[PDB]
């Protein structure tokens, strides 16, 4: 606790779902934290209402797509920042402007923050963790091949051009190219910068919000999947959603281990606990919250098993490297849905 509080951690996109959980666990370990936010309203909310700690401060970085967006942060604080967790990237399916709104901010946000480290903190930052995604390991078009296999070594095969069929496949591409850019940065700057890099690459991230916001009927994208199911009417049509799941608090823990442990240097950490279709989620919600039974859809129990749909995922290497057991779906669903209901 004494050694940790000598260390300042910079976290991009501090107001987001995953980043708040990261910052929560950083403050639990007595680290000092600087987070970037896009507005004073968001920054004040974090410092005044959520963390309430002298170990948390914020800075405004309005748009990560911008040339030199992170230069003022590292000019001011570069001498004190030993760890950088770059988590900020647009996750939104509501745009048709795939390059302007997804691909370019993802890539230039990642290139930009690393260039700013080189410019103002080349010998000060020891460790960087980039939040990548399962999307960087597979395109949407290769996610549902039961005869394939995804591992830490798998890369999304899409091109800048062909991922632009729709906002989901384009967002998947944005993660791929941004992660590629982070490793390429070290490829060309091995002798210019001290920091070592690792990436945390999650599947769909569920779990409780770090802080309930009274008037938010729309959560972040991954969390809004469960929010929708809880509020569907019994006869409503079912969304189509299928992937791996992982709990947000396991994601936060993995980000912190990824800068503390030396065996995680240079690793792509594939964070994944189990497979789901919407039926998997409906079965779990109905089972664990019987007060929703007959109020939300039941789907067709016994149908649409994710094993018969999705490409298998082998992340046994990541599990051994991290050395902790991931929360299972029943835990995730209990913690997530109970918080929604309590609000
Ligand atoms: N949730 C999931 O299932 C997964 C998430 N990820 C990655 O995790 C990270 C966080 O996503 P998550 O927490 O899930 O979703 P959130 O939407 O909660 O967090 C997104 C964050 O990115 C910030 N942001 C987006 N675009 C910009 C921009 N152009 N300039 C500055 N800040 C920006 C948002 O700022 P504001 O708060 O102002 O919008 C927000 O803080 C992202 O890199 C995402 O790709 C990876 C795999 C799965």
């Amino acid at each position: 606790t004494a050694a940790n509080n000598n260390t300042t951690v910079f976290v991009s996109g501090a107001s987001g779902f995953i980043a708040q959980h990261i910052i929560r666990q950083l403050l639990d370990q007595n680290y000092k934290v600087i987070g970037s936010v896009r507005s004073t309203e968001k920054g004040d909310n974090l410092k005044n209402a959520i963390f309430k700690s002298a170990n948390f401060n914020y800075e405004i970085v309005k748009d990560i797509a911008d040339l030199n967006a992170f230069d003022p942060v590292f000019e001011k604080h570069g001498k004190d920042i030993k760890v950088v967790l770059h988590t900020a990237s647009p996750l939104n399916f509501t745009t048709t402007e795939y390059e302007k709104d997804l691909l370019i901010p993802a890539v230039n946000g990642t290139k930009g923050i690393l260039e700013s480290i080189k410019k103002y903190a080349a010998q000060t930052v020891e460790r960087v963790v980039v939040t990548s995604s399962f999307a960087s390991h597979t395109s949407t078009v290769d996610m549902c091949n039961t005869k394939g296999k995804i591992t830490e070594d798998s890369w999304n095969q899409d091109t800048w051009e062909n991922c632009q069929t729709d906002a989901v496949r384009a967002y998947f591409g944005s993660k791929k190219f941004a992660e590629e850019a982070a490793w390429e940065f070290l490829n060309k700057n091995k002798d210019t910068v001290k920091f070592k890099l690792a990436t945390v690459d999650p599947v769909y991230v569920f779990g409780p919000q770090n802080h309930i916001e009274p008037g938010k009927k729309v959560l972040n994208v991954s969390s809004e999947v469960i929010n929708q199911l809880v509020h569907l009417k019994k006869d409503d049509p079912l969304p189509q959603v299928a992937c791996g799941y992982i709990d947000v608090r396991d994601i936060a823990k993995a980000h912190i281990l990824a800068f503390q442990k030396d065996e995680l240097i240079g690793q792509r950490l594939l964070l994944h606990s189990g497979l789901f279709t919407v039926q998997t989620l409906l079965d779990a919600i109905n089972e664990q919250f019987p007060e929703l039974r007959g109020k939300i859809p039941a789907g067709e129990p016994g149908s649409n098993k994710p094993e018969d749909l999705l490409t298998p995922i082998d992340n046994t290497k990541t599990k051994k490297l991290l050395g902790f057991e991931f929360r299972d779906l029943k835990t995730i669903i209990q913690d997530t849905v109970s918080q929604i209901l309590e609000a």
